[PDB]
């Protein structure tokens, strides 16, 4: 809470492109701390050692992902204070919205819908349910 630090942002996928593409949309957005890792664990793991309070990575099924990711944070506090982001090449609303209701604090997808995308962070930045 002192700096940044507070504020941290998970950036991996099962490919670069899934991710540099939200890594550079996301940095685009004006993250605090952007992290890329290897995939679902490999940053997730990353996002729980260190500090974590928006993560975004694919829809892919990584060794955790919106669904295991979640189930992760329930477990730790840490990250279940924290968002999750799960888009894939297309898009999975369903899968995002499943994610959320499945027990996620905050889940967003990145489909092909600006409005879906936008509005879903305008929800994370704001609202949170």
């Amino acid at each position: 809470m002192s700096l940044a630090e507070k504020i941290k942002v998970l950036i991996v996928d099962d490919q670069v492109t899934s991710r540099l593409l939200l890594g550079d949309a996301l940095q685009q957005l004006g993250f605090k701390q952007i992290t890329a890792a290897g995939d679902g664990e490999q940053g997730m793991k990353i996002m729980a050692q260190n500090p974590h309070h928006l993560v975004i990575s694919d829809f892919n099924m990584p060794k955790m992902d919106g669904l295991g990711l979640l189930q992760a944070v329930r477990a730790n506090p840490a990250t279940k204070k924290a968002a999750f982001i799960i888009l894939t090449a297309q898009g999975d609303r369903a899968l995002v919205q499943k994610a959320a209701a499945l027990g996620a604090n905050n889940v967003l997808a990145k489909p092909f819908t600006i409005e879906k995308m936008k509005a879903a962070i305008e929800a994370v930045f704001g609202a949170l349910k």
